[PDB]
């Protein structure tokens, strides 16, 4: 009559999730300075270590070496007794220009179609429900929000001996009917810490102070199970503990695996990478018929091919929730969104310094100003158009 | 009354595959003379750059710089006029290296996904796995000189047409593939080719019509490729790896990763889990999800789904999984035996759907006693 699922989230001073900050710091950089850049930018940290390598083509003028530590730095890695610092911490740029072969495709007035071509072959999902108030998957909705509630203590100081790398995971109970959540099972909380605290300290303002104030309080039971620093101390962490890379997150950046992931990363790339820019308007043409009250969830999948605009494939599933036919909902969205490369970054202005803040926390489920992947403002017309 | 379905893969050549594929030969390597090592060998290749970083902590004297020097000439980068050579590029070693019970806690949290279902002989989805076959074909026409022109990069992806009612493969409507070449070859004669000689001796022929597309190297152009063409990382290629999207995932990349890390081993057990519920008939389509804390044995949660074509309930699946499987992270390394330098192979052209004697979790052993415990 029930079933369990569990998703993830961690921390900006995650080292995988370091990485991801770096490379959309990189390019939040160049963009104010070149809205058309192209970026591929590829970090990766480990001891003292911060190596950038991918390809750039850009007119943008940035201090590469500066903005990786400046962005190491408003992370919380800034003080020697963390190991990983950003004041000692070697940054190298082995950056290449993109590839003409590639640009040649990408470029208008170059195509196949002579259109701006996609980025790369690949496919992508979007995914939106009606379990939370942003229309987010329960457990990685709320996992995001642990995470973003341990950052918000250390940096204001309410909590002062909080380190920067954390990690969270839900597991919580589903009506196997309904499909409605009916409780949270077990939370796992992992934080890294001052060494002067002790575990039982820690514990009790992990349950007092993160724990209990995101999540619902209908759903602690006397059944849910607390697990917190479950290995004990957590002294060390970040890039000194183990090593990060661009795009290792790439689950915890969508919808923690209530929806299939296609593959592609997000951060360090420009929007003519439609890894980034189709999965984002996935998201919104997906949240938007959620929103529009034509299913309670909604999953579609498009794919491309590298120097074309028109996608190679588009479907959608709305998992018999949905009030008008499958083949419906395609006419409606091919009518209401541009799926083309060009068309979606019209469609979501995202020529901009927008990325920074999505690289920790998610890149879905935060109805901040620069997501416009989060608004529903086609909704009216979808619902209208349907006859409803 | 139909729908689309995309899956792509991507050669050995594929930058982000270069990175796999010289973490698990460096795991190899060292599991050869430490089976107990641990291991976490994170690899990023760009324009004459392999850098190899991590932790080991191990008993073996292994020579990373060679390893990955041989692993990138066996892949096909033996020229520096491709940017990337096996004896010309710098390999830096920055690995944090250290020298040095079925109840042992798990490594890490995470969150875990396995699959299998109907569609193919080795019970994978469909686009995936005949994805991965025209990558093989076309490193294979490469490496025996039939077409000597090809380079290492390439790239692939299906657009399949299915059934809505049944489930069912009716066709193959899109071929993407995009193959990097020596520059005195024409597009023309390079299609031409791609299509004959790779892409059509691999799909069966009865689902290729006059509707399908093919989009050979789209841009018009492929020669520079390779790690300078884009940049290569280690985990880049998690789908790739397994299902093609048709099924969910955890996140965890594989190579490079000691099987200790859940993100493999767990991986791999589900896969094997689900290949054998569909091996025994008990449904013909199968996803399992399992989740672990750091230092916690027992998995913190597993979930069955078999989207309605299961012969027993959900909940008695799960009592069967749980009697006829160990879950926790040391009985999955006795389970499957792997404790072995089985991983080079697995990293590149997926972990799963191929019956190599290395790939223990692709062992339908379990299914017949499955079957008979079931009642059925
Ligand atoms: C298109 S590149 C990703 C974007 C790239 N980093 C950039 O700077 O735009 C990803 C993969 O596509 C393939 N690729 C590279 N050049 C290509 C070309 N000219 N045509 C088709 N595929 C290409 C290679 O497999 C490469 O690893
Ligand atoms: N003592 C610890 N307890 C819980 N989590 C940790 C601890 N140390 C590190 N981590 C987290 O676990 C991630 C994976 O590496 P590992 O520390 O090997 O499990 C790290 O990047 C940290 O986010
Ligand atoms: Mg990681
Ligand atoms: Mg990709
Ligand atoms: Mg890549
Ligand atoms: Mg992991």
């Amino acid at each position: 009559s029930e079933y369990l699922f569990t998703s993830e989230s961690v921390s900006e001073g995650h080292p995988d999730k370091v990485a991801d900050q770096v490379s959309d710091a990189i390019l939040d950089a160049i963009l104010a300075q070149d809205p058309k850049a192209r970026v591929a930018a590829e970090t990766l940290v480990n001891t003292g270590l911060c190596v950038l390598a991918g390809e750039i083509t850009t007119t943008a003028q940035v201090d590469y070496i500066k903005v990786a530590r400046e962005t190491i730095k408003r992370i919380g890695y800034n003080s020697s007794e963390l190991g990983f610092d950003a004041n000692g911490c070697a940054v190298g740029v082995y950056y290449d220009q993109q590839s003409p072969d590639i640009a040649q495709g990408v470029n208008e007035g170059e195509g196949i179609d002579l259109n701006q071509g996609a980025g790369d072959q690949g496919l992508m999902f979007g995914y939106a429900c009606d379990e939370t108030p942003t229309l987010m998957p329960f457990a990685i909705y709320y996992s995001h929000r642990l995470m973003q509630r341990q950052s918000e203590l250390r940096k204001d100081g309410r909590l002062p001996w909080l380190r920067p790398d954390a990690k969270a995971q839900l597991t919580v109970v589903y009506d196997s009917e309904t499909g409605k959540v009916k409780r949270i099972d077990t939370v796992v909380l992992s934080t890294q810490h001052d060494p002067a605290i002790s575990q039982e300290e820690l514990s009790k303002a992990v349950i007092e102070q993160i724990i209990k104030p995101v999540l619902p309080p209908e759903l602690l039971t006397d059944e849910t199970k607390y697990l917190i620093n479950p290995t004990g101390r957590f002294v060390i962490g970040g890039p000194q503990g183990d090593c990060g890379l661009t795009g290792r997150k790439i689950i915890v950046d969508t919808y923690g695996g209530a929806a299939p992931h296609g593959g592609g990363a997000f951060s360090g790339k420009d929007p003519s990478k439609v890894d980034r820019s189709a999965a984002y308007a996935c998201r919104y043409v997906a949240k938007n018929i959620v929103a529009a009250g034509l299913a309670t969830q909604c999953q579609i999948q498009v794919s491309y091919a590298i120097g074309v605009a028109e996608p190679t494939s588009i479907s959608i599933d709305t998992f018999g929730t949905g009030k008008i036919s499958e083949e419906k909902l395609i006419a409606l969205v091919c009518e209401h969104f541009d799926l083309r490369p060009k068309g979606i970054v019209q469609m979501l202005d995202l020529l901009r310094p927008i990325y920074g803040k999505s690289a920790a926390y998610g890149h879905f489920g935060r109805e901040e100003p620069e997501f416009t992947w989060e608004r529903t403002d086609k909704a009216a017309s979808l619902k209208a158009a349907a006859g409803l």
